[PDB]
């Protein structure tokens, strides 16, 4: 067993926006709906970790549950075309895809709490506008990372997670 | 505690660093490149390499979850063009510092066809170490192609985690 605020720092500089905005959504709301239990839980379960979650002793509005991380050592962990195309979020929900998903002003907003350039923002919103959904996550990917070029064909959040991985390990 | 990770190693390590576990489990001890080589790769999956000591003594190798010192994991190009082992060394990359004989006889005992043994071979003869590893990857795994390009060791344990969890 594993706190899950020790994958702050990894949510941060490893996660797409659609598993961070989740990660930050757990850590704050304590709690996921169904669709967000299943895209993070899936997206955990894809890099090896397994989310566990619990109900604590004094639930008899804080719903009581508590959630932690466990190393793995049949569900199938949500592919980006899944995860667009499918499952679009009630007002409940913060599973999906944010650039599918969040209202452009609210995208714009959400990118602006990230750090990003304005630069960067404006070429993300126009890649949105284009329904380019994937090819603004690889800027957003290019831009976090500072690499001119992502170098490869965005089409999974675990193979973001790898290959985030891969340039943070020299 | 080290031999938990027995079949994590033969399902999602590659060559450079199922060697180095397999001799840490031998011979209960790796030289300082090896402790450097398997160590950074297991801090990079989030598991610490440590040799447990009794405190009340004065003055075993065991994992634990991580949860000071620069713990960036060697990449490829580190391994295959820098600190070539000694005998008595057992880091290094098996496509480039291996002979191919024994490379063979290796890759048998990890239970690779002999045409995908033939194919390993071929890229080794040509120098590419990083692609021979990404056929084995392929085959270890039952997939046509890896769908990615290989420089990095803890890449190769993610890319199999993700297919072995898919
Ligand atoms: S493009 Fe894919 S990886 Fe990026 S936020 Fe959308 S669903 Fe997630
Ligand atoms: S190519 Fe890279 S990952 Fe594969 S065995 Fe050699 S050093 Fe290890």
């Amino acid at each position: 067993k594993i706190s899950l605020d020790q994958i702050d720092l990894l949510s941060t500089k490893s996660f797409p926006p659609c598993m961070r905005q989740l990660h930050k959504a757990l850590r704050e709301n304590h709690h996921l709906r169904h669709g967000g239990r299943m895209q993070y839980g899936l997206f955990l379960k894809g890099i090896g970790l397994t989310l566990e979650q619990a109900l604590q002793f004094w639930k008899q509005f804080d719903k009581g549950y508590s959630y932690n991380i466990r190393h793995s050592f049949d569900y199938t962990p949500f592919s980006c075309l899944k995860i667009i195309l499918s499952n679009p979020p009630s007002q409940g929900d913060y599973h999906g895809c944010p650039f599918r998903h969040s209202d452009p002003e609210l995208l714009k907003q959400k990118l602006q709490s990230y750090k990003i350039s304005p630069g960067g923002i404006s070429q993300i919103l126009d890649l949105v506008k284009g329904t380019h959904y994937q090819v603004a996550c690889q800027k957003y990917f290019e831009m976090i990372h500072n690499v001119d070029d992502c170098g490869f064909s965005l089409n999974h959040p675990n193979q973001f997670f790898c290959e985030s991985q891969r340039i943070l390990n020299g």
